[PDB]
Formats: structure tokens, sequence, C-alpha cells
């Protein structure tokens, strides 16, 4: 297992626009296109996202292409980040699955918003870690993917996925 994987678990693969849990405008692996209510606009980004006419259809191909340059602007995202960074570099290599998981869903700028957890986190205080991740909008709106998240970050174990 890993963060690609884990991914592709949580996200599911969707060839043509969906809307997403909050009500955007997405593609193939979690890719978010807009929060602009118009269908235009989300077709807009979509052929701008892959250099073609799509008319809101993709191959799983262009969705797999997506999703690599996702992961990676996550991590980097990630590394270049003062507040996030020396979590990550704290962290096991499951643990750091787990961050990116999480920055890939909510942005850098959510994450790095989580002070506390981040701080339980860099303490190894894994239990307070997890209850106190779970006291935040993400878990109560996604709460089945956010308990496999934060499992995997209160025991560095893939566990919740297998
Ligand atoms: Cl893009
Ligand atoms: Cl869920």
């Amino acid at each position: 297992m890993n963060i690609f994987e884990m991914l592709r678990i949580d996200e599911g693969l969707r060839l043509k626009i969906y809307k997403d849990t909050e009500g955007y405008y997405t593609i193939g692996i979690g890719h978010l296109l807009t929060k602009s209510p118009s269908l235009n606009a989300a077709k807009s980004e979509l052929d701008k996202a892959i250099g073609r006419n799509t008319n809101g259809v993709i191959t799983k191909d262009e969705a797999e292409k997506l999703f690599n340059q996702d992961v990676d602007a996550a991590v980097r995202g990630i590394l270049r980040n003062a507040k996030l960074k020396p979590v990550y570099d704290s962290l096991d290599a499951v643990r750091r699955a787990a961050a990116i998981n999480m920055v890939f869903q909510m942005g850098e700028t959510g994450v790095a918003g989580f002070t506390n957890s981040l701080r339980m986190l860099q303490q190894k205080r894994w239990d307070e870690a997890a209850v106190n991740l779970a006291k935040s909008r993400w878990y109560n709106q996604t709460p089945n993917r956010a308990k496999r998240v934060i499992t995997t970050a209160r025991t560095g174990t893939w566990d919740a996925y297998k």
C-alpha cells in the first residue's frame, strides 16, 4: 500500500464531471475543477487542465496524469510550508502518507490550520492527536474517509485500508 493506492480508494475514479461532497465540480481522482456553480465554468477549467476540448469527459490516462500532478503538488506544498514541513520531517513513512492525504483533500492552507493536532503529531502524542483531529468540520462532513486517515495517523499502519 502506498499514497497513490490509498487516495484512489478514498476518492474513486470518475471519468465525467461530477460534484463532490461539498457540491464542487470535480473530475477523475478527486481533482477539484472549480467552486463556481457553472457547469460551463467547469467545462472551461477542464479543457484548460487537459489541453483539449473535452465536453466534460476524459480518459483513464488523462485522469491519471491529473492525479500524478496533484500528489506531486501536495508533497511539494508540504515541503514548502513553514508549518507543515517540520511535522512531516518528524514522521515515519506511513504517517506521512496520512498528512499527504489530508493536504490533497483540504489544501495546504486548511491543514496548516490544524494547529493543535499538528503539535500533537510532532510530539508523537498519537491518541490525543486522533481525538483532536475528529473535532472538525472535515470529520463531520466525510466521516468514513476521515476515520481511515485518522487511524493511519494514530497507528502508523495501513490497517484501515486493508
Ligand atoms: Cl491543473
Ligand atoms: Cl465519508
